[PDB]
C-alpha cells in the first residue's frame, strides 16, 4: 500500500493517541520543505531575468520554516541558525513544540548546484516557565523527533523518530513525499570516509593517524574510498544509505569543532542512533551534551557502529 | 535581455550562415536532458509505489531517440553502449555525438548529483558512416558540454564563441541564459580527488597533493572537495576554480575516466573557459583515441594550478 | 496567515475532538486529486509520444485506491463502476462515498473543463456494509465537494462549518485556501442550461428562459452561458451567482445528471453557501435513492433565481 | 517520431529555406505561451496567500517582451494597448504581430477557459514602422493561431502547411505535437453564441437558431455551448465541428470582437482546416481594416453550417 509522509503520520499519531500538535507539526514543516525544494530548484528564475520585462535563498527558507511553524500553533521556542536569539512564539499561536532547524544548511556552497538540506529537530518543552529561549537547552536524549530534507538530484525528507527512521521522496509532480524506505538501518561497516582533508596540516593527531589507517590500512587490504561534499546533509545521507563514517572532529585551534550542537549535530546523531549507528564528539555522545548556549558548537564523528570505534580505538591511544 | 538556450542557438547559428543542422542537434538534446531532469527529480515516483494501484537505462533512451530523430548525427557513442550506434539512413546528418546520458548513476541511490556530458564532432568523410567517425582528438569539437542535475538543473554549452551557463526553469521548461561568456579563475583554492586512492599515487600527484596541505610559501592550505560524480566536481572547478584529479596510476596507467564522453567534453569546456586539461603527458585535446571506450588520466581546473601541478610532473620525468 | 486543505482539515477536527478518520479520508481524497490534476494537465504526455523510442480510468483507480487505503470508508459509488465496491474487512472504516472521478471527461477532447466531484456519508445502519449503504439522502452528508481542473485547479469543500475555496499551487503541491466560508449572491444575471433541448421543455422551463430573456420589469435580460461540464457550471454559479438547470427531456425523462455523486455534492455545496437546489418536486437533499446510478432533474443557483423558477413551476401547477 | 513545436518549426523553416526569422518568432512566442500557462495554473500562489510571511497585464508584458527580443518584428498591436508598438531600430524584424495575450480573463474568477490569440504578417513596405503595417486584411497572414490554456495547455498553430495541435507537457516544457493536418468537420451537430441576448439578436439570428432547435425535418436539434471563452468556444467548433457565431445587431453594426487578435487569427486558423467564417456580408479575411482595435462580426465553422448560416441571413436582407 503506497503511504505518504501526511498518511504515515496521521497514521502513527492514531496508534499513540496523542493531540495532534505533533502531526500538524510535521505537516507544517513539510509544506515549508516543498516550498524551499521549489526555489532551491530555481522555479520562475527566469522572471529574475527578465523574461517579462528577490530574496536570498537562506533568508526564503527561514522565513518560509519560520512562518509555517508559527502558523501550525503547535510551537512556542523556535531557533534558527540565522537568528541570535530564540523565537518565542506569540501567545495566540503557541502550542508545546519547541523546533531547533537549520533551513538551508549547505547554501555557501549553492553557487556551484551543490546538494543543499533542511536539518530540524523537536524537542517537547520540559518546564512550566513562560516560554524562553532556555527551553532549547536540552540534550540531543530528548529529542521527539529530527531529520533532514535533502534537495539533492531528488528532493528526499528522512524523518527520525522513536519508532525509527522513514526515508520520504519528494514526488514533484503532485507535491506529495511518498515513502520509499521503511524503518532504515546503517550498515554495521563501511567502505568510505568523509572530512576536509585539505586541513591536514591542522589534524588533531588522533585524526591524522586514523585516516593514515583508512588510506594505507596496517593489514595491506583495500583502502576506504574518499568522499566528501561539503553539505552536510548531503555528507551525513551517504554515510547513512552507504555506510562508513562522517568525521567533522575538534582540533586545537577549534577545540570545539565548527557544526551546531542544536540544530546540525543533535539531529543528525539522532537520525544516526535511530537507524544503529553512533555519533560521538571523541569525549561523549553527542547526543548527552547539555548545551548552555544555543548556537553553541559541537565536534561530530558519526556513521557505521564499527567504523566510528575504530575511530574512538584511534583516539584512545592518543588518550 | 532574457535569453534562451533556443533562442541563443538559433541567433549564433544565423550569424554563421550554417544549415541549422547544428542548432536541430542541440534542441534535440536540449529537449532530452529536460526530460532526463523530469525523471531524476523522480517525477511521478508515485505512481511506481502504487498509488494508483532503470534511470540511467531511461537517460540513454532519451538521449538516444531525441538525436537519431534529430536528422542531424550519423554516429552515436554512449557510455551504455559497447558498440558505437550508426543512425539509420533517413535520419542522418553530419555530425558524430559522444555522450554519458547519465554520469554518476551509480551513486544516484544517496541522491548525489549527476549529469549528462556530451561532445560533437563533424562527420569524418563521405564513406558510409562508421565507428570510425568518433575516433577523432578533442581538438575536433564543435561543441561539448553538460548538463547538471544538482539542487538546480543546468546547462554548461562549449562553443568556439565561449562557455555559456543556463538554467532551466522548471515551471517553464526553459533554459535561461544566467552565465554569459564565462571564464575559471587563473588560480584556485580547492583540489578536487579521491585521495583514499593514496596508496596508489603517483609520486607527483603525492607531490603535488602534498603542496596543497603543507604549502611551501607557507599560505593557507587548499580547502577538498570531492563529491564522486565528475559532472558536479567539473562544475564546481569551473564556477569557484581549483582542480580536478583523476589521474594515472600504478593500477591503472591509462585512468578510470572514459576519454570520448567525459575527459574530451570537459576538457573542451575547460580550455574555452580559460583553464587548461592534461593527461600529464599531453593536452587532452590532444591524444588521439583507438578505442571508442578506452580510458585516459584527466588533470583540469585554473591555468596557474594545472602548470603547478605540470611542474610538479616534469620534476619526475 | 496561510492555510492549506490539510492544515484546515486537522484545525477543524480537533475543534471537534473527533478521531480523525473523516480527516485521514480528505486527505487521501486531496492527494487523489493532486495526482489527478497532473494527469488532466498531460504531464507525461511525451512518453506516450514516444520521446523515448485512459484518463477517466486512470481517475477513477487513483481515487478507489487512496480511498480503500485510507481506511477511513467502506462503501465506494463511482460513476465508472456498475456496483459498489465494498472495502475489504482489514481496510473498513465508518464513511460511503459516492464520486464522479472524472466529471466531463467525454467533452474532454476540446479539453473542456474537467473535475472531480465528491460526497461523504456516514455508514448510517449496523447491517454488513452494502450498496443499501450509499442510499441516503443528500440531507445526511458529511461533506460533500468538488475539483474543478480548469484553468487553475481548484478544490471546494462543503461541510457544517461552510464552504472554503483552496486554489491548488502546482509548484509546491499544496492547497491554498483562498476563499473562505463563501456565500453565493443572492440573485444573479446568467442562467446556466442547455438550450438545444427547448423543444422537449417543460412549460415552466419554457416560460422561465423566455423571462430571462425578456424580463417583464425592462431590466436588462441574463446572461447565458452553457460549458457542458456540471463542475464548471455549477462553480461559475456559486462564484457568480445565478441559476443552473439540467431539467428532464425526452432522453432522460428522469433528467440527465447522477442524483448521488452529481446533485447531491453540488445541492450540498449550493445550501451550505446559502443557495438553493431543487428537482422542481422536492429539495435535491431532501430525495431517498433506491438506485445508485439513478438520475434526477436539478435547477440550482441563486436562491433569489431559484425561488423565481419555483414560483413559475407552480403557476403550471 | 516524435515532434516538438520547436522541432517542427525548424523542418518547416529549412523546407522553405528561411533566413529564419520566423522561426526565432514562433520560438519566442511558444516561450511566452508557457510562462502565460505557469502563471494561469497559479503556480507560486502560495506566495501571495503568506507562505512565507495582474494576469492579463503580465501575459502581455511576456508576449511583449518575448516578440521585442526576437529580433522579428517590427510593430506590435495589442488588445493591452492603446496604440501599436513600434520596437526599437535595433530590434526590429521584419514581421507585424497582433494579438490579445490572455483572451477571456474577465471570467477568469470562475476559473473558465482563457488564451492568447495572435496573427503574425509580414510587413509590406519600407517605409518607418507606424500603425499602417498592422491594417493588413488577413488575407495577408503568414501564421496565425492560439494557445488554449484549458484542462491542459495546447498550441494550435495556422500555416500554409494546414493547421497542427501541439499539447504542452509540462514536465518537460515542451509541446508535442499531438494533431496533424487538423480539418474541421463538414456539419457539426454544435451551436454556440449567447442566447441570452436573443431580445437584441438580428431577426436572421433567430431565424437560424430556431432552426438548430427546431429543425423543419426529423433531424435532431443542435446542441447548444457556450463557454463564453472565445479560444474555448473556436477550439471546440474545430474539433467536433458546428457554429461559433457573434453576430451583429442593430446595437452593435460591427459585432463586439476585435477584428486584428481575435477574428481574423480565428478564421484563418478556420480556413486553413477547411471551415468558413463570414461576417455575415463577406468573408473576414477579406475585409480590409482601417483601425487597429476595429470590431467586425464573426460567424465560423463548418462548411456546411456557415453556409446554412449565410443562407437564413441573405434571406432576411
Ligand atoms: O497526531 C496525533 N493524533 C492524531 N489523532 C488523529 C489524527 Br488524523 S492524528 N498525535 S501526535 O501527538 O501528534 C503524534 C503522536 C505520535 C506520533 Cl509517532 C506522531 Cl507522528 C504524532
Ligand atoms: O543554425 C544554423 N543556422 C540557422 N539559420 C536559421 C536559424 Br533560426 S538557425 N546553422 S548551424 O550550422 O546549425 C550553427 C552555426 C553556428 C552556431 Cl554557433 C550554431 Cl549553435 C549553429
Ligand atoms: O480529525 C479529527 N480529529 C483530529 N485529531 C487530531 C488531528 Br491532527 S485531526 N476528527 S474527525 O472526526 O476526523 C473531524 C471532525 C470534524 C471535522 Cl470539521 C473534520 Cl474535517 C474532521
Ligand atoms: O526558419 C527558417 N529557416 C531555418 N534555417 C535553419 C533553421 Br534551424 S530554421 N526560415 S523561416 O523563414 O523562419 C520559415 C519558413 C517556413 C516556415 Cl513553414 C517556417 Cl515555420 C519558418
Amino acid at each position: 500500500d503506497v503511504n505518504t509522509l501526511t498518511r504515515f503520520v496521521m497514521e502513527e499519531g492514531r496508534k499513540a493517541r496523542g493531540t495532534g500538535e505533533l502531526t500538524q507539526l510535521l505537516n507544517s514543516l513539510c509544506t515549508a520543505v516543498k516550498a524551499i525544494s521549489s526555489a532551491v530548484r530555481k522555479a520562475g528564475i527566469a522572471h529574475l531575468y527578465g523574461i517579462a520585462g528577490v530574496k536570498k535563498l537562506d533568508v526564503l527558507s527561514n522565513d518560509l520554516v519560520m512562518n509555517m511553524l508559527k502558523s501550525s500553533f503547535a510551537t512556542c521556542v523556535l531557533v534558527s541558525e540565522e537568528d541570535k536569539h530564540a523565537i518565542i512564539v506569540e501567545p495566540e499561536k503557541r502550542g508545546k513544540y519547541v523546533v531547533c532547524f537549520d533551513p538551508l544548511d549547505g547554501s555557501s556552497n549553492i553557487d556551484c548546484l551543490v546538494s543543499v538540506g533542511t536539518i530540524f529537530g523537536i524537542y517537547r518543552k520540559k518546564s512550566t516557565d513562560e516560554p524562553s529561549e532556555k527551553d532549547a537547552l536540552q540534550p540531543g536524549r530528548n529529542l521527539v523527533a529530527a531529520g533532514y530534507a535533502l534537495y539533492g538530484s531528488a528532493t528526499m525528507l528522512v524523518l527520525a523518530m522513536d519508532c525509527g527512521v522513514n526515508c520520504f521522496m519528494l514526488d514533484p509532480a503532485i507535491g506529495e513525499f511518498i515513502l520509499v524506505d521503511k524503518d532504515v538501518k546503517i550498515k554495521k561497516k563501511g567502505k568510505i570516509y568523509s572530512l576536509n582533508e585539505g586541513y591536514a596540516k591542522d589534524f588533531d593527531p588522533a585524526v591524522t593517524e586514523y585516516i593514515q589507517r583508512k588510506k594505507f590500512p596496517p593489514d595491506n587490504s583495500a583502502p576506504y574510498g574518499a568522499r566528501y561534499v561539503g553539505s552536510m546533509v548531503a555528507d551525513v545521507h551517504r554515510t547513512l544509505v552507504y555506510g562508513g563514517i562522517f568525521l567533522y572532529p575538534a582540533n586545537k585551534k577549534s577545540p570545539n569543532g565548527k557544526l551546531r550542537l542544536l540544530y546540525e549535530c543533535n539531529p543528525m546523531a539522532y537520525v544516526m542512533e535511530k537507524a544503529g549507528g553512533m555519533a560521538t564528539t571523541g569525549k561523549e555522545a553527542v547526543l548527552d551534551v547539555i548545551p548552555t548556549d544555543i548556537h553553541q558548537r559541537a565536534p561530530v564523528i558519526l556513521g557505521s557502529p564499527d567504523d566510528v570505534l575504530e575511530f574512538l580505538k584511534v583516539y584512545e591511544k592518543h588518550s
